[PDB]
């Protein structure tokens, strides 16, 4: 049960782990690992 059907910002970027060289604005949404998808909170805990 996710908190939200689509998942964006909660994009993982695999071919890091081989592969190399993308944009990560792009879809990685700044998360090229799992640590980095934590930032996703920012998405429901928002002040602004």
């Amino acid at each position: 049960g996710a908190m939200a059907h689509s998942k964006y910002k909660t994009y993982m970027c695999r071919d890091m782990k081989q592969r190399g060289g993308c944009p990560r604005g792009a879809s990685c949404t700044f998360a090229h690992s799992q640590e980095e998808l934590e930032k996703f909170r920012k998405m429901n805990k928002r002040l602004v």
